[PDB]
């Protein structure tokens, strides 16, 4: 996965392949533990499905909203999502449309 500054934050992001949706979970909350302007967007894909969070650093919860978020990003790999303002995750069926819902939360986070 990659490293961005974007605005005020700093985006980590990639997908993988065949990681369980419980332990990539994990992993972007691990992930935005690191600073305090971490916004973290990991994937999934296993086969033609893709599994997707949104982990950010607590003290941004109100700037980058993942409840918001994750349900752009969730639309465009054509799925949904839910869960927390600083910790969501969903699921959808684009797994080709990673970088295309790259591009939507660069955006963003740059307003």
């Amino acid at each position: 996965m990659k490293e961005e500054n974007v605005g005020d934050f700093t985006l980590h992001y990639g997908v993988f392949e065949e990681v369980e949706p419980e332990e990539l979970r994990n992993l972007a909350d691990m992930l935005r533990q690191r600073t305090k302007k971490d916004v973290v967007f990991i994937a999934s894909r296993k086969g033609d499905k893709i599994n997707f969070v949104i982990g950010v650093s607590k003290e941004i919860s109100d700037k980058v909203n993942a409840k918001e978020v994750i349900r752009e990003v969730g639309k465009v790999l054509k799925g949904g999502g839910g869960g927390r303002a600083d910790l969501a995750q969903g699921g959808g069926k684009a797994p080709d449309k990673f970088p295309e819902a790259v591009k939507l939360l660069k955006e963003i986070l740059s307003g």
